[PDB]
């Protein structure tokens, strides 16, 4: 018998003295170690003192892993191991000063997703991203992407959405300051004010500008406008479907252009530093003018009203 160490949230590492006549499996359920399912497999003697990933069995683990993660799907964790034996063998190189991923299993949304989020003062709430985030920015964003493929319910080769991405990260980041309010006109509804919260404070669809959400934008029953009269975040994320749009430097934080088609594309982030950016996985060009099809465009923000 060895004595090794169980775990769900790489924190709190449980004293585990197992017996060499069983599988990990018949022990403590399906077990991984280092991304490797070691479900049903005999512990080796080299194996002592090493920690593996098991899944909630009791209740103080599940406290743990719902504490650790924030989630209470029970496949997340499964997942999460699966997707993990993928991102650690991809390439996390600096692109543009900034981490950047290598083409593998159409993984470019991916990539735009961890180049923006670089750029913008933001901070999780789930402590598993916000420690796998500060890894991610030093270049070991492994555990990084496969936290993201687990929280938006994605599988290594999936073809993905940028947007829907930062969606479903975006709820587990500190977004309770976030406060967007919009004045509706129409001609028959007084003066009328929507006030967003939270993920939805900070992004919208329809428009990569954010002067026309200033300027004025209009809502789909009848005729009716509308226009943003206070806004408290520290960025917005613009979207809409790929247009042809002007990039000019100093207007914008960042975009992603997405080339292709709606069945099959492409994305490219793109920046700027001392001129332009085209950061695309491991590569990067640099361009005094940019105008291609993007489909989210970022702006630095800290206190608007109209």
């Amino acid at each position: 018998t060895i004595k090794v160490f169980t775990t769900v949230d790489n924190t709190n590492l449980h004293t585990q003295l197992v017996d060499m006549s069983m599988t990990y499996g018949q022990q403590f359920g399906p077990t991984y170690l280092d991304g490797a399912d070691v479900t049903k497999i005999k512990p080796h003697v080299n194996h002592e003192g090493k920690t593996f990933f098991v899944l909630p069995s009791d209740d103080t683990l599940r406290s743990e892993a719902f504490e650790y993660y924030h989630t209470l799907d029970e496949s997340f964790l499964g997942r999460y191991m699966s997707a993990l034996n993928h991102t650690k063998k991809w390439k996390f190189p600096q692109v543009g000063g900034l981490t950047s991923i290598k083409w593998a299993d159409n993984n470019c949304y991916l990539s735009s997703v961890l180049l923006a989020l670089q750029q913008l003062e933001v901070k999780f709430n789930a402590p598993a991203l916000q420690e796998a985030y500060y890894r991610a920015r030093a270049g070991d964003a492994a555990n990084f992407c496969a936290l993201i493929l687990a929280y938006s319910n994605k599988t290594v080769g999936e073809l993905g959405d940028v947007r829907e991405t930062m969606t479903h990260l975006l709820q587990h980041a500190n977004l309770e300051s976030a406060k967007r309010v919009l004045n509706v006109v129409c001609k028959h509804c007084g003066q009328k004010t929507t006030t967003l919260t939270g993920v939805e404070a900070v992004m919208y669809m329809g428009t990569l500008s954010y002067d026309n959400l200033k300027t004025g934008v209009s809502i789909p029953g009848r005729d009716a406008t509308q226009y943003l009269v206070q806004q408290e975040s520290s960025f917005v994320m613009m979207s809409a479907p790929p247009a042809e749009y002007k990039l000019q430097q100093g207007t914008f934080l960042c975009a992603n252009e997405y080339t292709g088609n709606y069945q099959c594309g492409h994305y490219t982030h793109i920046t700027a530093k001392e001129t332009l950016y085209r950061i695309d996985g491991a590569h990067l060009t640099k361009m005094s003018e940019y105008k291609g099809p993007v489909t989210d465009v970022f702006y630095k923000e800290t206190s608007y009203t109209t």
